[PDB]
């Protein structure tokens, strides 16, 4: 049966429209008085990683904190204005502020907690990981907590769910994982017997519903599911 269900961060639990204003003020806060619009940095900005975390996809880990900078280091020679050295203490500052919770989050926690083991399963390096879980708050909320700088592999790599599934005690049937990303959620934790959940609360990815088990645009439908397994 199922006894656990793991969730993912960015786009499950955080508001995208929430991130996407977090950005927006880094960029804002590295320029200032800088003759480049803030917007058309951030927009370059997104592109780049876009790629970074498109050629690192299932593959071995590396300090997404380098990663970042060396694409902030790229924008600032090729438009000229000064590289701010203290970039990642500015990126977590402006997270903590503008970074929220979507509104079922805590009330969906709460359910699952308690009867179910709770974890999360994501790719940001760990101790960016925790500070963010202690920014909004949800911490506690969690049984374990599972990154790729822990499994040494970035998703879809199977090594991130197994060590996951390990720290649970539960084997993949047993699990749930509920992510945003069809490939990298849905299909990664697939491969591990793991039942999966895509979350799509705009109905756009309606092109790859077909990848995943299950199809919910809200949290809170989740705990229905579950019991539906049980
Ligand atoms: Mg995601």
């Amino acid at each position: 049966m199922i006894r656990a269900v793991f969730f993912d961060s960015l786009g499950t639990l955080n508001s995208v429209e929430g991130a996407a204003k977090s950005h927006l003020k880094i960029m804002e806060e590295v320029l200032g008085d800088y003759p480049l619009n803030p917007k058309t940095l951030l927009d370059e900005y997104e592109k780049l990683t876009r790629e970074a975390f498109s050629n690192y996809a299932g593959k071995p880990y590396r300090p997404l904190r380098d990663i970042l900078e060396e694409v902030m280091r790229k924008l600032a020679e090729k438009y000229g204005f000064k590289y701010p050295e203290n970039f990642w203490e500015i990126s977590l500052r402006m997270s903590q502020r503008y970074g929220e919770l979507y509104p079922e989050v805590v009330e969906v926690l709460k359910s699952l907690k308690g009867k179910y083991h709770v974890g999360m399963i994501t790719d940001s390096d760990t101790e960016q990981a925790m500070a963010f879980l202690d920014a909004l708050g949800i911490k506690d909320l969690f049984d374990s907590i599972t990154t790729s700088e822990e499994a040494g592999f970035f998703k879809p790599h199977p090594r991130i769910f197994e060590l996951a599934l390990k720290k649970a005690g539960v084997k993949g049937e047993e699990a749930v994982y509920v992510g945003d990303n069809p490939v990298k959620d849905c299909g990664g934790s697939k491969n591990l017997g793991m039942t999966s959940i895509l979350l799509d609360r705009k109905g756009e990815k309606r092109e790859f519903w077909d990848k995943c088990d299950f199809i919910v645009s809200d949290l809170r439908e989740v705990i229905k599911i579950v019991d539906e397994l049980n």
